[PDB]
């Protein structure tokens, strides 16, 4: 595995440096591009929840509960807790017939500085209801019910909707269970840890599902549900994390062309639908992109995901822009002084088919 | 070839993030005893510089004028956490060389403490130069450019005289050319130097020394007597240098005068500890000092590896060290408190020739 940092400088002397991993796959989980380790074993935290929203909406009736797009978009959410956030929460939890009492994820201060002002203001303490997986949660307890396993435990790794969760990320991963390490998360579900190359793998199937739907393509019952997902995410992104987070912005910017959903500790996952860009990477269908900084570092995170776009020519400059503030992250002192900034000098690796494009893979 | 050392964390026994860890340990000649990582890494000190800087402003004549005492000096030394108290004292010592707020050239900035963070949103408080963490050593150079006849204004710029002194001063603590010390710009606006980390220890080695000599009532050149003031102001105002609930504070406490610790922003930490029967264990028979960085610049991870330290170097009592517990081994306690991992340190210590294979080492 090679050394590709993401770099920071102050007047040009190197202040921190962080280590990138990272792989882009095909709609087979084919690795076209990497840096760093990509088969990395990685937790992928939140970055796993399409995933689990798959084994949800695979539970026989929670149809059923009459979810919309935006409930699942908030299924697939680490969201910033804002009111809208928690209204949905609750509004999930009535078509189930639960209560915030059922919830076994706790409060946590808001992902978004501006709603934990807010809540320091009104000294408000969060509730299970805030957790930035609420709606993972109301989910899971849908599936909990609709199993006839009742909601008693339904985060516990015991638990068949637990056993769906771990099997349904096994199998979207096409590894073994033995291949799959759990532990526990922050909101206190089981979470996986998989090769990293597999998380990408994960938003390639989404993508492409979403091209076999849209394409009125026959499609088995699990790739429906993943285009489902696709959707749900893509065109309710500010249910996905909120106002002014990374997820929203990149969502909303790219109009549905791609997902994409941040994982706790610094991963990154992106499922890209078939387009001119695609093509270009020398793949016929979807594309995968999993992003981890080793260090855990968010800000670097971000810049990393915005340059890997820009340098695998997804979406143009204009639809990139949106996100300049993330991928440039500013460097500028308590007396408006610019003081250095971000680099990138890692350099991709590719595939057999991509070795020696100067266009640096 | 520097070694491959890391703190770990974990989520159940599986790798979450994983952190290079630099550091040296220095005798009082800056000789390397033990390292981690490349005990030579070119490494921005920020604050971690800010003893270096309060010697050029206590070294500048008629400074001594103006009154400032043994809390006034941990001030210059501090990254504070911007309490009543440190705004207070920023307000008394411009006081004392007649300043105004108006004169201060850095800018306030969100706190140091979550805790008096929440105080300030609460009452939608913006924060001004008198708040930043560096007020202490921005009233410091206002003083010197005042007493330098220089000027107060441009007091910050690296062509103004006062830095001149600074710059000279540094390079001078690290036994190094003027060329062999890079310099950009703080958060605060002042100029700011990066060095191999090693030198940084040294700086630190130097102060614990200079305290040792002045205790011992040794005749001390007008620097050693300077640098032993500082280590004094640092360990007998350890909340001026830092404040309630923040790991200075909390390591000169526990301490009680046998070292000084300071954090630099971006993960650099270092330490001047005075001679005593550890140092002499680790088979040197001066002051030793330590500096650390944190290739990533996390601070939770910085403080973990700098108690970590203290216990593989045996600095302190196992009961002095335990006041640190909090920051030696970081919580990993979920939403439900359920305890989700931990952090670990397989990074091992590479030692000089006459410290290698000491099984102590791991
Ligand atoms: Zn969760
Ligand atoms: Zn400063």
């Amino acid at each position: 595995p090679s050394e590709d940092f993401v770099v920071t400088d102050r007047g040009g002397i190197v202040e921190n440096s962080h280590r990138v991993h990272a792989a882009v796959v095909d709609a087979k989980g084919r690795l076209l591009y990497a840096l760093g380790n990509p088969t990395r074993m990685t937790l992928a935290r939140s970055a796993a929840k399409p995933a689990q929203a798959l084994a949800i909406l695979e539970t026989e009736g929670v149809a059923g509960y009459g979810f919309d797009d935006a409930d699942i978009a908030l299924m697939c959410a680490s969201h910033s807790s804002e009111d809208r956030h928690i209204a949905r929460t609750r509004a999930m939890l009535s078509k189930i017939k639960a209560e915030e009492a059922d919830l076994r994820c706790g409060g946590h201060p808001s992902l978004s500085e501006m709603v934990n002002r807010s809540w320091i203001k009104q000294d408000f303490i969060p509730t299970a209801v805030c957790s930035n997986c609420s709606g993972k949660h109301v989910g899971m307890l849908a599936g909990a019910r609709a199993i006839g396993a009742g909601t008693d435990g339904y985060h516990l790794p015991d638990h068949p909707m637990q056993g769906r969760v771990k099997r349904t990320v096994a199998e979207l991963c096409d590894l073994d269970a033995g291949d799959v390490e759990w532990g526990t998360d922050g909101c206190n579900l089981p979470t996986p840890a998989f090769p990293l190359d597999r998380l990408g793998r994960i938003y390639a199937k989404l993508a492409s599902a979403a091209d076999g739907s849209d394409a009125g393509e026959g499609q088995s019952t699990r790739c429906a549900a993943l285009a489902h997902i696709f959707r749900a995410m893509a065109r309710h992104p500010e249910m996905v994390a909120g106002e002014g987070r990374y997820c929203t912005m990149l969502m909303r910017a790219f109009d549905g062309a791609l997902v994409g959903k941040l994982g706790a500790d610094a991963s990154y996952a992106i499922g890209v639908r078939a387009s001119d860009a695609t093509r270009q990477l020398g793949t016929d269908g979807a594309l995968g992109i999993s992003v981890k900084i080793e260090d855990g570092n968010l800000e670097m995170l971000y810049a990393v995901v915005t340059e890997l776009l820009e340098r695998l020519g997804i979406g143009s400059p204009d639809v990139r822009s949106q996100l300049a503030s993330f991928h440039h992250p500013q460097r500028v002192n308590t007396m408006g002084v610019t003081t250095g900034g971000v680099s990138f000098p890692f350099k991709l690796r590719g595939s057999k088919s991509n070795v020696d494009d100067p266009r640096l893979a």
